[PDB]
């Protein structure tokens, strides 16, 4: 799973790209479902603030 970290500033640029929708909008920052994160990468790509990371 990835983990979108304290950085993020909610722009909302990963959700659309991530390939399995595993991305949504939270209280304070992002969230990734990790039942569903394959560990691409795409949304750390994406990331002005390289907030998504590997756990
Ligand atoms: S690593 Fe890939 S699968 Fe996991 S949330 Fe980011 S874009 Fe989606
Ligand atoms: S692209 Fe980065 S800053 Fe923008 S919402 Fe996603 S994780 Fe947060």
């Amino acid at each position: 799973a990835y983990v979108i970290n304290e950085a993020c500033i909610s722009c909302g640029a990963c959700e659309p790209e991530c390939p399995v929708n595993a991305i949504s909008s939270g209280d304070d920052r992002y969230v990734i479902d990790a039942d569903t994160c394959i560990d691409c990468g795409a949304c750390a790509g994406v990331c002005p603030v390289d907030a998504p990371v590997q756990a």
